[PDB]
Formats: C-alpha cells, structure tokens, sequence
C-alpha cells in the first residue's frame, strides 16, 4: 500500500466530468476543477488542465497524469506550509500518508486549521489525536473516510484499506 493506492481507493476513478461530495465538479482521481456551478466553464478548466478539447472526457492516462501532479502538489504543499512540515517531518511513513490524503481532500489551508489534532500528532498521542480530529466538519461529512485516515493516524499502519 502506499499514498497512490491509498487516495486511489478514497477517491475512486471517473473519466467524465461528476459532481463531487460537496457538490462541486470533478474528473478523474479527485480531481476538483471549479468550484463554480458552471458546466461549461468546468470543461473550460478541464481543457485548459488536459491541453486539448476534451468535450468533458478524458482517458485513464490523462486521469492518471492529473492525479500524479496533484499528489505531487499536495506534498510540497506540505512542505511549504510552516504549520505543516514540522508535523509532516516528525511522522513515520504510513503517518506521512494520511496527513497527505487530508490535505489531498481539503487543501492545505484547510488542514492547517486542526491545530490541536496537529500539535498532538506532533507529540505521539494518537489515540487521543483521533478523538480530536473526529470533532469535525470533515468526520460528520465524509464520516467512512474520515474513519479510515483516523484509523491509520492511530495505528501507523495499513489495516483500514486492506
Ligand atoms: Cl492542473
Ligand atoms: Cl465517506
């Protein structure tokens, strides 16, 4: 198991444009494209994203070749953020991970806000890490996910994707 996998199986794979848990359009691994409400000015994006006139389709490669950048993006992101890399950099790999696929799903800024889930994580106490991270939007939204990155902050392993 590792990062791709992980978000892979938490994203899931749509090669036409969809409308994601928030309701805002998307394609392909979770990849957001707008937040507006306009189809159109979605295909906009994803044209400009694919470098070609897509008409909303694209194939599993081109899938593929969002998802990476955009795992690439969520890490150094990561490692940008002041708040972020000193927790990023204290963890274990399968750790390392799930604060990835938060920040995959809600952006950098977004994670950036638990800080007190983070100065826990920072200090090794899971367990009640995870009752932390739970009291929130995130958990009571996209509670089956949210469980299973918690699972893998307080484990440090791989039990809740197998
Ligand atoms: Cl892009
Ligand atoms: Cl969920």
């Amino acid at each position: 198991m590792n990062i791709f996998e992980m978000l892979r199986i938490d994203e899931g794979l749509r090669l036409k444009i969809y409308k994601d848990t928030e309701g805002y359009y998307t394609i392909g691994i979770g990849h957001l494209l707008t937040k507006s409400p306009s189809l159109n000015a979605a295909k906009s994006e994803l044209d400009k994203a694919i470098g070609r006139n897509t008409n909303g389709v694209i194939t599993k490669d081109e899938a593929e070749k969002l998802f990476n950048q955009d795992v690439d993006a969520a890490v150094r992101g990561i490692l940008r953020n002041a708040k972020l890399k000193p927790v990023y950099d204290s963890l274990d790999c399968v750790r390392r991970a799930a604060l990835i696929n938060m920040v995959f799903q809600m952006g950098e800024t977004g994670v950036a806000g638990f800080t007190n889930s983070l100065r826990m994580l920072q200090q090794k106490r899971w367990d009640e890490a995870a009752v932390n991270l739970a009291k929130s939007r995130w958990y009571n939204q996209t509670p089956n996910r949210a469980k299973r990155v918690i699972t893998t902050f307080r484990t440090g392993t791989w039990d809740a994707y197998k």
